[PDB]
């Protein structure tokens, strides 16, 4: 029986969060089988609770956020959801006393670490996934995001900026997906912005914690940070990684191809609630017998 994962140990990192520019205490608990992935705000009397739901995503404006019936949120959680996915983490209480997840670099690769430190745990309980058993499309202008059945995992995405600095490198990106290609290949690429809406949303009070230290910042024509790109498509391989870390906010890892052109927080999660409304293009499994896990969910 393929197992569901936890961490042995509790973990913190401390950072800021990208639009409070407050410092945000993370603390990752190791959780028993069938609880489920859960989000909690601590400095809440009581605490809140939510769990990995696609409709808990009610704001896409800046990042993926989650918000309740009193409007009490948790944002930025798709790079954390990131490298869970990649992980494999089934189990896990996310707690957070600020309303969003700290920035950290701006990638999903502290995230890992954190992971790691903690050491992932199996239990005595089978391994829930979401087959995709129809294709679904979802449409948004000129951008569109697709699912389609598949013996694995693996993601395929397009962009098109008319950027100088964005257009120079490679703007589609494919991988199969494993614990391994996601940690080398994906989840140290890092968010981007333009400094012409960085400027916007920091007079409004947003992205107050941002610096060159969590984010690719860009200007009209160049890349600003002094180091560059940890990558040549650093922008298409991030792009990848938040759709990564959206789609597993049904809290399970999918079975079936990922294919997008021009998506974002938006569009991930219109996806991901099309294929959960719609019953026939999907269905739970496990695997009893470890000879038929797809080869894409291999052990890290
Ligand atoms: C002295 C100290 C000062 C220095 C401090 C600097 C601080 C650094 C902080 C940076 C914070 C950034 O993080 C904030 C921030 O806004 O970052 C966002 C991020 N949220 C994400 O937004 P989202 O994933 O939802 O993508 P949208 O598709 O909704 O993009 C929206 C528009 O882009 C078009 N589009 C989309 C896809 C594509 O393939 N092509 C293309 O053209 C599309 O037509 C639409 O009009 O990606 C965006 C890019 O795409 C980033 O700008
Ligand atoms: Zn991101």
């Amino acid at each position: 029986m393929i197992k569901q994962r936890t961490l042995k140990r509790i973990v913190q990192a401390t950072g800021v969060g990208l639009h409070t520019g407050k410092k945000v205490t993370l603390t990752l608990r190791p959780a028993p089988a069938n609880t489920g992935v859960i989000y909690r705000r601590t400095d809440l009397n009581p605490p809140v609770d939510f769990p990995a739901d696609a409709k808990s995503v009610r704001d896409t404006m800046l990042c993926t956020c989650l918000v309740n019936e009193h409007d009490v949120r948790i944002s930025t959680v798709e790079h954390l959801n990131a490298a869970l996915a990649g992980l494999g983490i089934d189990n896990i209480v996310i707690e957070v006393n600020a309303p969003e997840i700290p920035i950290m670099d701006g990638s999903a690769a502290p995230f890992v670490y954190l992971l790691l430190d903690a050491g992932i745990d199996e239990l005595n309980s089978a391994k829930k996934f979401v087959r995709i058993k129809e294709t679904v499309r979802v449409e948004d202008g000129d951008k569109w995001a697709e699912f389609k059945p598949y013996n694995g995992f693996s993601l395929d995405f397009t962009i098109d900026f008319n950027h100088p600095a964005i257009d120079s490198s490679n703007q589609r990106y494919a991988m199969n997906f494993s614990a391994d290609a996601f940690m080398r290949q994906i989840s140290r690429a890092r968010t981007f912005g333009f400094m012409r809406d960085i400027e916007y949303l920091q007079s409004r009070g947003l992205c107050l914690g941002g610096s060159f230290d969590c984010a690719i910042v860009v200007d009209d024509y160049r890349v600003l940070n002094e180091d560059g790109l940890r990558f040549e498509d650093e922008f298409v391989r991030h792009k990848m990684l938040d759709a990564i870390g959206d789609l597993f906010m049904c809290g399970h890892n999918i079975i079936g191809a990922f294919t997008a052109y021009k998506s974002g927080h938006a569009l991930n999660n219109k996806l991901l609630q099309a294929v959960l409304a719609k019953q026939e293009a999907w269905e739970y499994v496990t695997f009893q017998d470890d000879a038929e896990l797809p080869l894409a969910f291999k052990a890290p």
